[PDB]
């Protein structure tokens, strides 16, 4: 109980209040107080502030960041670019209500690993006066390290080059993973990589992987930052592939540590049409995504890229309410032909209240959000710092959510779809309905809209303490308490690995803005979770316990 | 415009009135809402939250901290020592009210300049098989660079392996600088100038030649806030060591206006366990913060300003007062009037001051991470909810004026910059104050002090509600912004002689805390800093 945590909490207690009888809409906060829509992050709606960002770090790398009275300058070394990178996520984070995630982290900070190659290389011509201008340029495979011992020539003064930088890079990743992971006040961080073929690259990925297996302190894991796998065909999944050396070392470390995750890039919707092996700037055309499972792929007036976009709002709903409502009639024609009728005037409610949103966001201005509306967003940079932001806010997104289907399957058929394949079936309805309403709110609100599974991090059981204190205890419903997540099969029935992926899997296509799949436990006992995710389409992965 | 900036103005006024309605004494109330009493950070109250401390980095970084989730380890270099410490100034703030100093600068960070030195010679044995194992204990007597075109044999790897040091603790403590002065959404303030060593002085030039760059495109810093320490036999004279740095620190405030000045010798600022050869020494000397604040003494302990602090501070109003006792005609009558309106209120705020001391014990030493485990006095014998009573005695509390000028005009009709008499009646109500606070001392079983308030929060608050309640008054509610403490008005054309031979007699009664302010080469400030040293003044500041 810190003072900075009591002043957020009477900061919390005392917007909430304000925001529903005065922000919201007569129709919409009748919902939110009946168990039917759980607004995310309401404390934060006075503030015109938006929920997550990918960072363009390339913009502020090259040409430095000018927020408040402080004025710094382009980075020229390894050491000072990834401070540079904390201190806008640190920076940021003051100005959004959510996470932040850094796409292509082995992308953005390869070139800095050259920069500080050539800083040694000629600290060593100085006591050693010789011409060496050609290892600028020289290609190296990678920077890899070993014993000195036993060598009389360039190579010995090459070979020790390469072997201080890594050193200087071990130590700068060492330092990136506790300065992540040391929270004073009261930081959600993400980092993907994997998908960079260079030595510049390799040498980020090896070197972030060792310290997040030897850990933070005397041998403690660390929680932060969290730290996604990108696997793609022809890069670093079959044995061939150039990379396959750092997907066999990402699954020993998760066998001791529980990380990283896993985020398959094929997935059959991941994919892209410009996207070439050649291509300097190849990472814009990928899929990234944050420990919040958001995605923000696909552009109705843009193009499709993740980079400096991000998320608006979004929403949960109960779909257990409507379902636990329908019973009583007798036939199961008419229990099912009800419940779709109480899932439309909620999607239609939930649509208005993300545009109710995206007009108080607009008409703000770019000096509220300090280094956000002038270097992070996509359309920044030709707005003066007083000009009405308001034609760089159509590219972002907007998220609807649910939860609870094990409980709604059964208040219908009275078994859930890990147990009967009538269950299954009536599974795929109930979701696909969803995604296709999408898109007309989409077309008719001029915006971009999805559906979420979202991950219940604040919404454990508000849901089920409300539901016992209305209609009861109800057998195999209201008797367990935490409802199941999005659509996973429960925790409490026995099932083996291979026939929980085979009644997931579909489910992931449907859902575009986030999932996940959840498997409780050497590696081989690992990489037997990733191939269920290439058998099927699953998108995102993980194995804890 | 940020929402971190409309979360905390949210915050601070839904928890102002609780304080005012369900935590106070009616007594204290009356004169909180009445213009006689300011509590200072009164949004910070329900939050058992101190004000202010010097931090023991030596714990720190010797032994890491475990705070939260997260555990460090035992440093080993420069770099690592310098983010350690904006660590630690960076989380205690979050904990605290008030700002973070750091004492003993260079003392502390010294050792990891010879670590680094250590590691760069190891490093360099490296590439050439050479036995250079008698450079760990070789005594240096300064890291100075310089070209490197033209010397050979075992000088040239020993020497510019002295030469990358400089280079590294250059970026450590720009990097310092810059990180210390980026807004994210933080007041320190660091004082250095007594050691005399070799890596004090590599700490100190290299930190003062960087406060003259600039931060961005050569644009003036605003913080840190540096304090030099000025000390007969170790940098004043000019046979002393630390002559040379006295003069880079001039010339670097003669165009950058930083950083400011301690007078170390000051009649008052003395101790009797001082000694030249002591590696401890740094223990019994006067440091200091932005916000004017000395913590010196101690009438249950022993004197020393490191692990200890500031607890709570309120300002009072002598012009509402003196302005009251306006109308009556003979002025010995008036003059006594203003006494006896002055002894209430300080005993009403004595026990103010008492009543939130009372209030801020019976906490929790999981309430202040890493603050009741390695920054204080006390700790490292208390289990992590024993309830901290045995180390909050050795804490301060605080009672401050504003506006001697102006109630220098309500009673005889001159200001002490314009008249003798007038300067004789201002020594009388400060050192009363001083009796009064020591009697106070002795009763409440505390430490009490008398401050000179730094004004940034109360600049116009009292003249505005003055103006509207008694009127416009010639020389008294004609002019806003009411004058600092004691200082001449700065509507007053006047030298810089006569203005330090009228305030300087006032630091020895205000213990709280003082400045000397100078509007305006390095002459200028060298002038400034010698009529320091001619009175007891302690502190003072030149800038335009
Ligand atoms: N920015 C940071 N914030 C918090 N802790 C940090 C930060 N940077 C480093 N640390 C931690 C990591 C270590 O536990 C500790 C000391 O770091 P360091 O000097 O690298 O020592 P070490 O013993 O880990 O190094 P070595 O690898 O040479 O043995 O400080
Ligand atoms: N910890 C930090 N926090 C915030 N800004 C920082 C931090 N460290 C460095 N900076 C800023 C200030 C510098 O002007 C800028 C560039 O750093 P740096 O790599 O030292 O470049 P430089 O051009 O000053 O170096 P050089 O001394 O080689 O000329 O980064
Ligand atoms: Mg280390
Ligand atoms: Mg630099």
């Amino acid at each position: 109980d810190t003072p900075a945590g009591m002043m957020m909490k009477f900061a919390s207690e005392t917007t909430k209040p304000f925001v529903d009888d005065y922000l919201l809409s007569e129709d919409v906060r009748d919902a939110v107080m009946h168990n039917y829509i759980h607004i995310h992050d309401k404390d934060y709606y006075p503030t015109k502030s938006l929920t997550c960002v990918q960072h363009p770090l390339d913009v502020i790398l090259n040409h430095g960041f000018t927020a408040g009275h402080g004025s710094s300058r382009p980075a020229k070394r390894i050491e000072t670019a990834a401070v540079l990178a904390c201190i806008s996520l640190e920076t940021c984070q003051n100005e959004m209500h959510g996470g932040q995630a850094i796409p292509a982290f082995d992308f953005y900070l390869a070139p800095y690993v050259r920069m500080s190659y050539q800083e040694e290389v000629k600290n060593l011509e100085k006591l050693t006066g010789e011409d060496l201008s050609n290892l600028y340029d020289a290609p190296i495979d990678d920077y890899i390290e070993k014993p000195l011992d036993g060598l009389q020539g360039r190579e010995r003064l090459e070979q020790h080059a390469i072997n201080k930088t890594v050193n200087r890079v071990h130590q700068a990743m060492e330092a990136f993973i506790h300065n992540m992971n040391t929270i004073h006040s009261r930081v959600f961080s993400s980092i993907n990589y994997g998908t960079d073929t260079s030595a510049e690259g390799r040498c980020i990925m090896r070197e972030i992987l060792q310290s997040t297996y030897q850990g933070v302190g005397n041998g403690e894991t660390a929680i932060f930052p969290i730290q996604i796998w990108k696997k793609k065909r022809g890069v670093n999944y079959l044995p061939e592939d150039r990379n396959y050396d750092l997907y066999k070392l990402a699954c020993k470390v998760t066998a001791r540590r529980f990380f990283p995750n896993f985020l398959n890039l094929d997935a059959t919707f991941n994919q892209n049409e410009k996207w070439r092996a050649d291509d300097p700037e190849r990472y814009k055309w990928e899929i990234a995504t944050m420990g919040c499972r958001t995605r923000v792929f696909e552009d109705r007036w843009g193009e499709k890229t993740s980079i400096a976009r991000g998320n608006l709002s979004f929403s949960t709903i109960n779909i257990v309410k409507l379902a636990i409502e329908c019973m009583g009639i007798e036939n199961e024609k008419q229990r099912i032909d009800m419940f779709f009728a109480k899932l439309d005037n909620i999607l239609d409610i939930t649509a208005k209240q993300l545009d109710e949103r995206f007009q108080f966001q607009k008409t703000a201005m770019a000096k509220q959000f300090p280094l956000l509306m002038k270097y992070l967003w996509v359309g920044a940079e030709n707005l003066k710092p007083e000009e009405t932001i308001e034609s760089v806010i159509n590219h972002g997104t907007l998220g609807i959510g649910f939860i609870g289907l094990a409980e709604c399957l059964v208040a219908l058929i009275g078994k859930h779809h890990g147990e009967s394949e009538k269950a299954q079936e009536l599974g795929l309805k109930i979701i696909t309905y969803m995604r296709d309403r999408a898109n007309e709110f989409s077309e008719q609100y001029h915006h971009n809209y999805s559906i979420l599974a979202t991950p219940a991090e604040g919404l454990s059981g508000k849901f089920t303490k409300k539901d016992r204190k209305q209609f009861g205890v109800i057998p195999g419903v209201t008797d367990r308490d935490y409802y199941t997540n999005s659509n996973h099969v429960p925790v409490y029935y026995k099932c083996t690995a291979l026939k929980k992926a085979q009644i997931e899997a579909p489910y992931h296509d449907l859902t575009r803005g986030g999932h996940i799949f959840y498997v409780e436990i050497n590696p081989s006992v690992i990489e037997s979770v990733v191939d269920m995710m290439d058998k099927y389409n699953m998108g995102y992965g993980s194995v804890n316990h």
